[PDB]
């Protein structure tokens, strides 16, 4: 799980890069941003929970 | 689909070797993770995953 966490949030910021600001959904911005934060706290099982959200928004 | 995880994959992969010494990325992982991208540009998804997992069995 934690290489998947952090593997994710790589993929993540990489579809995120290619994205114009402005057509960034605010609910995959939220999503990433709760899959960091519970990667910092080890919770590496719920950060692929908030990754599933933030790819639903891609 | 393998679309996305062909994409997902490889930049997973460049994020972990960005992490490395130079000198600690192996020669396999490097022509590995080449045909992942020659394969993603031909739409090849199915061959992309495989070049990937070779890519990632390389990686310290």
């Amino acid at each position: 799980d934690k290489a998947a966490c952090a593997d994710g949030i790589a993929a993540v910021k990489a579809r995120v890069e290619k994205l114009a600001p402005e057509a960034v959904p605010q609910k995959l911005k939220r999503a990433l941003k709760i899959a960091e934060r519970e990667q910092g706290e080890g919770e590496f099982d719920e950060c692929l929970e908030a990754l599933d959200d933030a790819k639903r928004a891609l």
